[PDB]
Formats: structure tokens, sequence, C-alpha cells
């Protein structure tokens, strides 16, 4: 036939898009409207299934702010396929193009509005489990949410509150580790179940992570990786918060409040946001979406 991959009734699939993966991310157009869309594939052959689920992640998720929306999901030749709409660049590439710094001005409307969007995401009984800067991402430039700071690949999430019981899953331990070791949560380190308090300590974590230029136990390797995991997971508990937040008061407030949450507890949102609204206000910065990467040429796939 064509030669041609589509996707659905209307979706063309493009290159693929993106750094690793491996072309797993492409590029894609609906040709019914003429937009382009960002096309995730997972060849049906795959050992470790994760794209169906996220998609009915997404549908539980619903319509939200920061939400990247899902149109189709699909099989594609020998892929199974979920179609989104197209975002702009990760923060980590927004990082690295701000010479990996950015202000606090900058840092705290993000950590203000990343604090928000993991609030609507436990709103919805879900809990993330995949904190890093590769998976936030700012709109396109144009379809006005550009300044908005999206969360992308629920992958690894999980539903905290069991559906039927209504109960908050149980605690457990001797969980195996997979997630990102920079960020983690240190009980995450221990094997323990995560709940909603890890989700907001890795955003501490990154929070600091941007606001430094790295992490005191970034260049840790082993010889096998829960050597390597343990290393890290030694390094950040023999860090005080006092030291790791050394000048940035609010962040040692916040990173000490989340990692004494308890497993079951809810978290107080209203008072994570406020310990940073106040400080913004403080320092006399304006909400203007102004972040640091204002201004230059932003790597784009279209
Ligand atoms: C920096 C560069 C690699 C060119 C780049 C690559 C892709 C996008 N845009 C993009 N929109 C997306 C929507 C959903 C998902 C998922 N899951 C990943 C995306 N990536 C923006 C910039």
């Amino acid at each position: 036939g064509s030669g041609v991959l589509m996707v659905g009734p209307n979706f063309r699939v493009g290159k693929k898009i993106g750094c690793g993966n491996f072309g797993e991310l492409r590029l894609g157009k609906n040709l019914y409207t003429n937009e382009y869309v960002a096309i995730k594939l997972e060849p049906m052959k795959s050992r470790a299934p994760q794209l169906h689920l996220e998609y009915r992640f997404y549908k539980q998720l619903g319509s939200g702010d920061g939400i990247p929306q899902v149109y189709y999901f699909g099989p594609c030749g020998k892929y199974n396929a979920m179609v989104l709409e197209l975002l702009g660049p990760s923060l980590e590439d927004l990082f690295d193009l701000c010479d990996r710094t950015f202000s606090l001005k900058t840092v705290l409307m993000i950590a203000i509005q990343l604090i928000s969007r993991m609030e609507y995401v436990h709103s919805k009984n879900l809990i993330y489990r995949d904190v890093k800067p590769e998976n936030f991402l700012i709109g396109r430039p144009g379809n006005k949410t550009q300044q908005v700071i999206h969360i992308i690949d629920f992958g690894l999430a999980k539903e905290y509150i069991d559906p039927e019981t209504k109960k908050h899953i149980p605690y457990r331990e001797h969980k195996s580790l997979t997630g990102t070791a920079r960020y983690m949560s240190i009980n995450t380190h221990l094997g323990k179940e995560q709940s909603r308090r890890d989700d907001l300590e890795a955003l501490g974590h990154m929070f600091m992570y941007f606001l430094r230029g790295s992490l005191p136990w970034q260049g840790l390797k082993a010889d096998t990786l829960k050597e390597r995991y343990q290393k890290i997971g030694d390094t950040k508990r023999a860090t005080p918060i006092e030291v790791l937040c050394e000048n940035f008061p609010e962040m040692a407030t916040y990173l000490r409040y989340v990692r004494r949450l308890d497993f079951f507890e809810k978290p107080d949102y209203d008072y994570l946001r406020k310990l940073f609204t106040d400080l913004f206000d403080r320092k006399g910065y304006m909400f203007d979406y102004e972040y640091d990467w204002i201004g230059k040429q932003l790597p784009t796939p279209v």
C-alpha cells in the first residue's frame, strides 16, 4: 500500500521527536483539522505494557488545567498508539537553555503551578510517582497555553484510593526501585510504598535542583542499580535540609514539612502554596509569566 503510517481515521504519524525514547514519541498531524499533535507509540510486542492504562489514567484525570488533551488510542502497524496535544519544550530543555540555573522568581512561578497541578492529580485519586524536569512542558508558542506548565507521562501512576473500598491503599515496604534516583523521596529509597507526600517531596528536590544548578548526590555511581540507589539515599539522609537549602528559608520549610508528612496524610496544599506566594510578594516579584527563558530561541519539532 501507501507507505505511510496512519493512526485512527485522521492521524498521520511522522518523524520521531525528542531525545532518548527510541522512536516511541513521534510528531503527528491531524489531517482533518490541519493541526500538529504528539503521538506516543508502544510496540504491541512490549514486555511491560504501559500505554493503554496510561490512557485510562488520562480518562480518569479528565480535562484539566496543565493536563495535555488526549485525542485517540488505537492500533498502528505493530504499534499501539496514543495521540495527544502537541506541547512545547520540557523544563530540563529550558534549564539547559538558561545555562542550568533558574532565578528564584522563575522557580517560584513554577512551584506555585506545580503544587496546584499535583493537588489536581491527587484530587482524582491518583499519585504521580515520576517527578523530573523532563516530564513538565510549557505550552506551544501561540496556542495560548505556552506559559502554562503541563505534566506528562502517567505511565508510572497509581490509584492511591481503592475505587471499591474507598480506602487509602495500605502501607507496605519492599517495593522495587525503578524511578529516577536524583529526585525521589528518602522514603522511596527505603522501599516504602509511595503516597501523596512523596510526589511533593520529589518536587522539592527538583526545586532545589533548579535553584542551585545541581544536587549534592547527583554524581553517585555504583556497580549495581541497587547500590547506586542506596548511595544516593545515604547522601540524601546525610545532607541536612538547612545545608541543602542554604539561602532559601522557604524551601527548607517546605521540604521539612513534606518529609514529615504521614503515609496516609493529606498534604496542606494551601499552606505550601502560601509559603511561596508570601515570599514571592515579599521579594516584590510580579506573577507575569516572564520566566528566564522568555525571549530565547526555543527548540521545536515542527
Ligand atoms: C525540544 C524538542 C525535543 C524539539 C521537543 C519535542 C517534543 C515537544 N513537544 C511535545 N508535546 C508533547 C505532548 C505529550 C507528550 C507525552 N507523553 C510529549 C510531548 N512533547 C516540544 C519540543
